[PDB]
């Protein structure tokens, strides 16, 4: 395929421009990282992981037998931020809905001490979870888009320090799209910040031939933006690059 890199860069930049945001999307092919978008310097800047952290939370909870993948976490009947969360769900259904209350229960079964240890051990982001287990994913923990794409790469290839089966079980929770033979695995994130909001979509493409291409989209979310913009820009970018 004969599109210039200049034209790729301009197309992907324009997807962020057209959404009235600032963002980057990092792509990893083998050992090589590529940075695209309209704010490239976001790539080695730190932001809260927000719900991208559900990936690690799940890994920790399963590895330490705080939950199983078929277990049903019951809605306790209290009003929840979103009505779609007002139902009983497995970790996998909760991942798909990004249901904080399930993931908070799981973090609390894991407990603050074991959670610090696991986060220090996996070297995730700046590895600081502080002293609130229920909610540290508002500071102190932060991570860069480069770190996130490298986390995705690890997970996709079963390199994190967890059992193979723990990693497969979590990967299975992350399937969000199939497109022309390709599978996209990823987790979204939307954090409320200092003065802005961060938007994430971190995962990988599994192509028919088996090659895995990790990515991490990171942009600033604004009032009146739908969450699915993160998806649209991701799919467009990966399509532009011929990854899907
Ligand atoms: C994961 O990212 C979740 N996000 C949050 O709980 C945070 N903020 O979310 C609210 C205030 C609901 C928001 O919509 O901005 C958050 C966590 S740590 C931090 N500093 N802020 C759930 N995930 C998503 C997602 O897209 O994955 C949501 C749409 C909101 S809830």
């Amino acid at each position: 395929m004969h599109i210039s890199s200049q034209q790729h860069e301009k197309a992907i930049k324009s997807y962020f421009d057209e959404a009235q945001t600032q963002g980057v999307i990092i792509i990893k092919e083998g050992k090589n990282l590529s940075t695209y978008g309209n704010a490239l310097a976001r790539a080695n800047k730190e932001y809260v992981p927000a719900s991208t952290f559900k990936m690690l939370n799940a890994l920790i909870g399963l590895e330490n037998h705080k939950a199983t993948t078929n277990e049903i976490f019951k809605w306790d009947g209290k009003k929840r931020t979103y009505p779609m969360w007002e139902k009983d769900m497995t970790l996998g259904e909760a991942m798909a809905l990004s249901a904080d209350p399930v993931y908070q229960e799981l973090a609390r079964r894991t407990g603050l001490e074991l959670m610090q240890k696991e986060v220090k051990r996996v070297n995730f982001g700046n590895t600081n979870i502080g002293t609130q287990v229920d909610n540290f994913w508002v500071g102190p923990l932060k991570i860069t888009p480069v770190q996130e794409v490298n986390f995705a790469d690890d997970l996709a290839h079963n390199r994190l320090p967890f059992k193979l089966e723990t990693q497969e079980e979590v990967k299975k929770m992350l399937l969000i799209k199939e497109v022309n033979g390709s599978k996209i695995y990823a987790k979204s994130g939307w954090g409320m910040g200092v003065t802005s909001q961060v938007g994430w979509l971190t995962g990988w493409v599994e192509q028919a031939n088996g090659k895995k291409i990790p990515f991490s989209l990171n942009l600033e979310m604004k009032e009146g933006m739908s969450g699915s913009i993160r998806n649209e820009i991701t799919y467009k970018s990966l399509e532009n690059l011929g990854i899907i």
